[PDB]
């Protein structure tokens, strides 16, 4: 009955984003996923930290998927017989059935199709939802991930110009909610069923014992910190499906920022710090204008610091000394000083 | 002195609203309300444990108030004999006066008059505010609701469109710090005054043991679940007194939502999730596409599924599988499949 | 190199900010400010407890630095010989180098001279930022203050008319972490470091014991309520550098709100309750109408009443009683009534 081209995505694991076009003048297709999912104990730590993590396509959080407005979105969801819970999916971004929720649950062993239509641009959650309290289990053990769903005619500032990002990245941030013995030891498990109980009296408390992007503390630092370069128009989407969280670019600021994450509304220009919404995705432009080390934090420093939620960002170019100097070096305290 | 023509308005319990006009060619009147203090013994989960509530009309939230934009707004509030505090109220919507919780004092068996100009349009919350540590005590033992002050022209999208519900519905969300015993049980007193002082010890580590939509967990599910069909404009007005929340509606969307609920504003569009600050109310209109169960949730989870913060709604009507559809129903995964 | 004039500013305590123009026809200038750290124990709660806190130029929040768009801010960071720590600074309006950060660490009895260019309109968080754990420490600590960059024609509300304040104060916010002892009892310190690692232990489970404007609880209250005239308008600037907050004038509004406080985006009128995201400087603007006491809270009421986040203003004027007024006084409930 839908008589579309068909195309095929590969995903790629965040930060990373599959390649797409900004504007386009394709019209619809029926966009073709797959999302595997995969039960595994994961390292969140720097300590060597484990969980009984959930996820789709064994990353935390799951892939980004990028549309355009009118598109329509096939997912095949996969739930591997290697797997012990049933699982689902919903996406923010759909209209109908808890947002494919209802029409999606798989026992391990089995896979479902599903299609929505994009009618609805931003960037959005998507994320496991089985039902009554397994729907904080399954989003909090990992499995949530995000969508954008693109104007036709790529980004804009509300005023009616172009926007074009040269790098996109994805940062997923997760709650983690990690049981500890009666010494504040965290606590291991044989199996995601085993750490249920002990988990759900630490989610009670709403407080994390960890936040993290992209899975583990330190993930985007060192070695795996987010290049750019002096000049470029940097997107980073930015998602939580449960908890609030504050984004900041230490040293930067956000451009042009959809806090709220759909493309209908303008952005707000030159924020220091904005706002997700747990549950939502939101996403913010900026241009790099001076080399170094920059740091990606939700700004409750507290989490950021102690709880794993900092990236870095490493630009290439040159240093401009009239945005920013050091005009004197440290130096002892003059004597004559009062 | 005030020569206006009066009216008196019948509150109804939430979540539903006291019949009203959206546009109205009406001059201001003098519109009156009468509300009454209820202290009661309360049952505010699913096992059935209570807690020592103070309510305005005997509902959590108190009913919604619905005027227009400069009309007078004349208050009866009552606290009768039976209880055993003194209360008063604080309109967020009215100027002066601490929002008149300074001229409304009464002890039990008196009754004040207030009347303040609607001169501000949105929802805005009304509660308690006896002074001191009592404001929250009595704030989170339920005495707040909220007032809808609308244009006379009724609502607008910003752009010169008119907007128009077709049905309404006020939730009232409610953070709720029950005190437990050793073992974790839920204690039970026979007077608010014999509750509060664990109560404030509760309070003061500022993580609620219950957060529930109309008084109670699953109070707007099963046989209360929320009426809509398909093709209608739904408002749903949002009020947190004390606490912040983020509603979500699974399945659907905020098509125009005023998070900080105030109508001289435009309202963003197409959001997945919104955000009401705590102290205020927001509204959002949904325009339903598809029938079915809707859940509407704060999109923190763990207070959704596990702490009682979920609303279902009905609605009636065809589906249409142009916007989403099954295209595979759950099968094994095929031994081909790599 | 840089060939401007340059002025030096005094800066004042808080919640006073120092003399300045709104709207300047004067062309851009490189702007000196001088902050001194000073390490002290403070007085933070009204039954005397104390902490071990970390200023820049002793207060908390420090002082507030205001310039217009284009200038130069070249500032002198000591810190004095008599401190234990090192210090820096970040600036949220600054381009570069962690805000500032990387180029400001300094020891006790060194100084070192900053300049960075106000490229970005709006009120902002400024803070210490020493680097990994130390970072929250020195924030939660009390290191935290705002500067505020105007556009050279001063405020505006977004729609080609100008705004102009009578008056400004600045409130800054301060969640504070303060260990206690196995009964419950706040814990004393002789110095910052051995005060740390139980610190630590608080802040890791995210829950403030105090939540305090200009360093105190009780700070802006009584004879240090702030005043005010009706027919003023009252420019309130809010910042939170470490966690949330949802700033409300108790009988008032927020006449022109920048939230996310950033002068080039319009603001929001009319609203009860605005949200100041930790890591962030918002505005208000507000044109007082009726005399008397106001309080200004952040509206988690428990936060407002119970930890700290209470400040009044004390407004002279007349009464308007089209406004408000009381009809009838506290009476008794008529015998009559059903
Ligand atoms: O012996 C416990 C010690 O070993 C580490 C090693 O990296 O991790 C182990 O214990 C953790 C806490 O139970 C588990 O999460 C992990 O699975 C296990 O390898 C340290 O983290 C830990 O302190
Ligand atoms: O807004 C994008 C998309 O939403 C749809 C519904 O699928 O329309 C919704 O939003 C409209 C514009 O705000 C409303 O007028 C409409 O009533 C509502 O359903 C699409 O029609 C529209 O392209
Ligand atoms: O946090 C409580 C208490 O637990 C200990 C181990 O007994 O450390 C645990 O907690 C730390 C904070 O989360 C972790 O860094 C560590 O991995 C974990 O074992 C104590 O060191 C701490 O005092
Ligand atoms: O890219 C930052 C990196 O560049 C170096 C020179 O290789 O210094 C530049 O950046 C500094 C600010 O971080 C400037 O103060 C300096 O003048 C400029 O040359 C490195 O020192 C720095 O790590
Ligand atoms: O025996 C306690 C047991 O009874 C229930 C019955 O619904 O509630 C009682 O105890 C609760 C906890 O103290 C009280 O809140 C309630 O008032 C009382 O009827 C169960 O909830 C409870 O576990
Ligand atoms: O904004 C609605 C209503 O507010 C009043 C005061 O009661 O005006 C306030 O807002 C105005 C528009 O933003 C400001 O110009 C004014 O100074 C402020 O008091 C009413 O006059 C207005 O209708
Ligand atoms: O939550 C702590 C601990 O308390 C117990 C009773 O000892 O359950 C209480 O807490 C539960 C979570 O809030 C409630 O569902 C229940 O109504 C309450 O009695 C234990 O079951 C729990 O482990
Ligand atoms: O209204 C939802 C309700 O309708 C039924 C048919 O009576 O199924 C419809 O809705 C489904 C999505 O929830 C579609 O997949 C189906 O094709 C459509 O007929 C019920 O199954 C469902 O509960
Ligand atoms: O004896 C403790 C008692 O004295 C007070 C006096 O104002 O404060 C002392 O103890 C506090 C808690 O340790 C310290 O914060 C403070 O430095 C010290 O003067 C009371 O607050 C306290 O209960
Ligand atoms: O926006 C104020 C200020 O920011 C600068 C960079 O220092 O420009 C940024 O914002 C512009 C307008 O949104 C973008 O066009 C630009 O690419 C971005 O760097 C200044 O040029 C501008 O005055
Ligand atoms: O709060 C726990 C418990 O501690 C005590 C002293 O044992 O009081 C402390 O805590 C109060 C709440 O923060 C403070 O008002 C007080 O300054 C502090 O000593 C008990 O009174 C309380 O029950
Ligand atoms: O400024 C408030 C202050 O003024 C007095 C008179 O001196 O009363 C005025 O304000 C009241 C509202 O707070 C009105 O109800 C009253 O009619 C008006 O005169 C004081 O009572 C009050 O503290
Ligand atoms: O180690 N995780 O259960
Ligand atoms: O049923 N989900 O674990
Ligand atoms: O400026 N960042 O903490
Ligand atoms: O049972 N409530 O006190
Ligand atoms: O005085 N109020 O309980
Ligand atoms: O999509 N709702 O959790
Ligand atoms: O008393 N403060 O450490
Ligand atoms: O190094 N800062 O304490
Ligand atoms: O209206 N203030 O709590
Ligand atoms: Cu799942
Ligand atoms: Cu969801
Ligand atoms: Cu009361
Ligand atoms: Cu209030
Ligand atoms: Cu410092
Ligand atoms: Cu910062």
């Amino acid at each position: 009955d839908l008589k579309l081209p068909r195309q095929r995505v590969d995903l790629v694991a965040p930060p990373f984003v599959h390649v797409h076009e900004q504007a386009t003048k394709q019209g619809p297709k029926i966009m073709e996923f797959k999302l595997v999912v995969q039960e595994k104990k994961m390292v969140i730590d720097e300590k060597g930290t484990t969980f009984q993590a959930m996820t789709f396509n064994g990353s935390m959080p799951g892939p980004l998927m990028v549309v355009h407005e009118g598109d329509y979105v096939e997912v095949t969801l996969v739930n591997p017989a290697t797997n012990t819970m049933p699982h689902n999916i919903d996406f923010h971004s759909a209209t109908g059935a808890l947002g494919g929720g209802a029409l999606t649950l798989i026992n391990p062993g089995e896979q479902v199709v599903l299609r929505w239509k994009a009618t609805r641009t931003g960037v959005f959650v998507y994320h496991c939802a089985p039902g009554g309290p397994m729907i904080p289990w399954h989003v909090v053990s990992g499995m949530n991930g995000a969508v954008m769903v693109l104007p036709r005619d790529g980004l804009n500032d509300g005023h009616g110009h172009s926007l074009r990002y040269d790098r996109i990245y994805y940062i997923g941030e997760q709650d983690l909610y990690v049981p500890r013995d009666e010494k504040g030891n965290f606590k291991s498990y044989d199996s995601p069923g085993e750490a249920y109980s002990d988990t759900e009296e630490v989610m009670r408390k709403l407080t994390p014992t960890h936040v993290v992007f992209n899975g583990k503390a330190g993930a985007l630092t060192g070695k795996n910190a987010l290049n750019a370069n002096v000049g470029e128009n940097v997107l980073i989407v930015h998602s939580q499906a449960n908890r609030d969280s504050r984004p900041h670019l230490i040293g930067g600021h956000g451009d042009y920022v959809w806090e709220t994450g759909k493309f209908s509304n303008a952005p707000e220009t030159g924020l220091e710090t904005w706002f997700i919404r747990g549950g939502s995705a939101g996403a913010a432009l900026y241009k790099f204008l001076q080399p170094g080390i920059y740091a990606y934090v939700t700004h409750n420093l507290i989490e950021a610091a102690n709880l794993g939620a900092t990236a870095h960002f490493k630009v290439e170019g040159k240093w401009n000394d009239d945005l920013m100097t050091q005009v004197k070096a440290p130096a002892d305290i003059p004597t004559g000083s009062t």
